[PDB]
């Protein structure tokens, strides 16, 4: 669990996505694994503007804060679920960190604001869904 409040938007991830996420939808793409639908309350997330490849992360199975090195947001094949058949997902990010099932949500920061969300996982690796791109969250 877990989830991005930037002005009037909630960012989550696709496959998390609630009843109200839907209902107020705003914008998805299956193939990033995000949804971002409408908030009436006023959230404040900082959405970081820039290319790093280093930040912090939460990692909710550990309750902990976590340092990482992170790769360009790429198309990374990712294997089935209840969720999503196999696949390339894009605007991925990996990094050598602890990370399993019920760490979707947790967010990654950087200096400049949030980066992303954790999206994948697993091998001792940890994949992140970027919302750097999405320049709409902030106007
Ligand atoms: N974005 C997706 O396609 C995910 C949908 C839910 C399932 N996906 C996963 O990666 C499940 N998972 C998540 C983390 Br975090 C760590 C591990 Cl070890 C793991 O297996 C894939
Ligand atoms: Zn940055």
């Amino acid at each position: 669990s877990g989830a991005i409040y930037v002005g009037n938007y909630r960012v989550v991830n696709r496959h998390l996505a609630t009843h109200n996420d839907w209902a107020n939808l705003v914008w998805e793409d299956s193939s990033r694994d995000l949804l971002v639908s409408s908030t009436t309350a006023q959230g404040c997330d900082t959405i970081a503007r820039c290319d790093c490849q280093t930040g912090v992360y939460y990692c909710s199975s550990r309750r902990k804060h976590y340092p990482v090195s992170f790769s360009k947001p790429s198309l990374i094949f990712v294997e089935a679920s209840e969720y999503y058949p196999a696949r390339y997902q894009s605007h991925l990010m990996l990094a050598v960190g602890h990370s399993e099932p019920g760490d979707c949500g947790g967010i990654l920061r950087c200096q400049h604001g949030v980066v992303g969300i954790v999206s994948t996982g697993g091998n001792g690796l940890v994949g992140f869904a970027d919302v750097r791109d999405l320049l709409w969250l902030d106007e």
